[PDB]
């Protein structure tokens, strides 16, 4: 009998031979016996193994005094204490002195045959004149900017920008309706904000300009307002408020100097939704972040200089946030902002894009695959030559589809990596290492430098050791870039993530460990419901649905679902249009019951 059994009869995959044939250059690591040393160094001397990971990676300004204070029971860990540093000077500032003319980003513009490449040099340029702009408006070190931008380079631009100054980036995905990018600006206290006139995004408009004026009515704070000319639209104008970032930004040099911040200033701000209630602001700070954000994109995507990384991954959420901005532009790679969707104009599109970037790296969700599965393979018929690694991130991918993606995209030729994390962890943790560890389909493998992973009965909150085992899975010990607090509310913090089972990290994930000691993530064991790429809370859902006049009791359950209580099919479709304005688009249930 086994316990694990998603894991029976389960064979591990080692990494395909063609894979080290083709590399440019040399990996990280030797082997599985050199990820066996390092990580029992990381576990077991953790003070020693992220000094050197960090003084490898990192560039202070001032070296950091120990690696190491607090205790998860305590809500109190800081990381390289005493350090100072700049994530703007380690994303840009180090490279473009190196090397300016290296691409530092490809901008896939939402038609093919547009967008561009910009190098570190241009890319320093482009931060520096925008934080000016900041600086110039009153933006100061500590206070908030909301950013509310799709997928184009002026958005790398402005997480950069800020980290610049010290002020903490709040990033709201562009499809949130004007009550949540409301919410989000107010409880993060933001005085300035960042958006485009408007989105263009699989050929469709999205009135950027006019949602967030309507949410900018209830936050008297925001007294400057910069527009991206995205596309040339007439879009309201509210005089000194509003402001065009290409008219700003001329103004100013093309050099600035960067903020000196401590390892522990905070560095941005990422509204998600729990489990209850109001969206929790997960704030991430400076040093453990991003030595957690270089360390996983080395180590994991076996990222080297001359790559071209491409996350298909959104900056609204926090996939975009560590890999398509803060680890490759720390590695000093090239990354790739794309505008576009995976079907237009047609079903090739990643592929495409891939093709003639010549992307190393591709990184998606699973969600995403399955749509094109169930397009056909005839979409896919290109070389992409140097596309050796191919990450998958945020649900577990069926074995139906981890072959899929093993054998008609990838060739057999490129690694599969399941990565395992979430927004509070800052970057991945349990994962494989690309062209390092053997895989089993629909597992998420082995933990990262630094994750020590426990399996917890979800009652009695006890240890259950050894292999073949499952329950709740925490984390024993902190690990650099953990989140660091829920903004503004500590003890929100300490209750979701460090009093449920004291002395370790709660996840809300149930998992199993099978006989080989691989991990199976089994989902959310909360009101937590995954449904296309989204993490959304059922009572988010039904606190929407409620607000109508004819709804009494709800219910959202998980394809989210809503049984309410109260003609009976035109209120089926007027529930809709109330969660569209108190949420958005991608939050609506697919079905509404009575
Ligand atoms: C990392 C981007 C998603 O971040 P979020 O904070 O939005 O969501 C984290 C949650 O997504 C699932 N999840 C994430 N990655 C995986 C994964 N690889 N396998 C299974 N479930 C996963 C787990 O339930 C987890 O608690
Ligand atoms: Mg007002």
């Amino acid at each position: 009998p086994p316990v694990v059994v998603e894991a029976h009869q389960v064979d591990t995959f080692d990494v395909p031979g063609v894979f080290y044939e083709n590399h440019p250059h040399e990996p990280h690591l030797s082997g599985m016996n050199e990820y066996n040393q390092l990580y029992q160094q990381s576990i077991n001397d953790p003070d020693t193994f992220w000094a050197r990971m960090a003084r490898d990676l990192i560039t202070f300004e001032k070296d950091f005094d120990k690696t190491h204070i607090g205790t998860l029971e305590g809500g109190d860990n800081a990381w390289f204490v005493g350090g100072r540093l700049n994530a703007s000077f380690n994303c840009v500032d180090r490279h473009a002195m190196r090397d300016p003319n290296k691409v530092a980003i490809i901008y896939e513009a939402d038609e093919p045959g547009h967008g561009r490449s910009i190098t570190y040099a241009e890319l320093l340029k482009e931060v520096s004149r925008l934080a000016w702009v900041m600086k110039s408006q009153g933006v100061r070190r500590g206070d908030t900017v909301a950013i509310y931008l799709p997928m184009i380079p002026e958005a790398i631009f402005a997480l950069l920008a800020c980290a610049r100054i010290g002020a903490i980036h709040s990033v709201v995905f562009a499809g949130f309706s004007s009550d949540s990018l409301r919410d989000r600006t107010l409880d993060a206290r933001s005085k300035f904000i960042i958006t485009t006139d408007e989105g263009k995004r699989g050929g469709k408009v999205i009135g950027t300009k006019k949602i967030v004026d309507e949410a900018l009515k209830q936050c008297p704070d925001v007294t400057s307002c910069l527009v991206f000319k995205r596309t040339g639209a007439d879009v309201p104008w509210t005089k000194g408020r509003d402001l065009w970032w290409h008219e700003e930004v001329e103004k100013y040099p093309n050099y600035l100097p960067a903020e000196s911040m401590d390892s522990e200033d905070p560095l941005f701000l990422l509204y998600t939704s729990g489990s209850t209630g109001k969206p929790k602001g997960v704030m991430h700070t400076t040093a453990g972040y991003l030595v957690g954000a270089a360390a996983t994109g080395k180590y994991v995507f076996d990222i080297h200089p001359a790559d071209r990384f491409f996350c298909g991954g959104d900056v609204g959420w926090i996939t975009g946030h560590t890999y398509v901005v803060y680890a490759p532009l720390l590695l000093g790679c090239t990354t790739v902002v794309f505008e576009s969707t995976p079907a237009y104009p047609n079903f090739s599109r990643y592929w495409d894009v891939i093709e003639k970037h010549k992307v190393t790296q591709f990184y998606v969700a699973p969600t995403a695959l399955r749509l094109l599965k169930r397009a056909g393979d005839h979409h896919i018929n290109h070389e992409m030559k140097d596309l050796r690694i191919l990450g998958s991130v945020g649900e577990p991918i069926a074995a139906e589809v981890w072959k899929w993606y093993h054998e008609v995209v990838g060739k057999r030729q490129a690694h599969i990596v399941d990565t395992y994390w979430q927004t509070e962890t800052g970057s991945h943790v349990i994962t494989p290492l690309g062209g390092i560890t053997p895989t089993k389909p629909g597992s998420a493998s082995l933990p990262f430098f630094g994750i020590d992973p426990v399996i917890l009965d979800p009652v009695t909150g006890a240890e259950i050791p050894g292999n073949d085992v499952e329950g709740i899975l925490a984390f024993r010990k902190p690990w650099p870039s953990m989140a660091r607090t829920v903004w503004g509310d500590h003890k929100r913090y300490m209750d979701t993530y460090l009093n449920v089972y004291k002395g370790f990290y709660f996840t809300g994930d149930g998992a199993g460990r099978d006989h080989e000691g691989y991990y199976w993530i089994r989902g959310r064991v909360d009101d937590v419901v995954n449904v296309s790429g989204h993490r959304l809370s059922t009572a988010e859902i039904e606190a929407a649905l409620i607000e109508h006049h004819c709804v009494a009791e709800a219910a959202v359950v998980g394809a989210v679902h809503a049984f309410v209580a109260l003609n009976r099919e035109q209120l089926r479709k007027e529930l809709i249009m109330q969660v569209r304005k108190s949420i958005g688009p991608f939050a609506a249930p697919k079905v509404v019951f009575v």
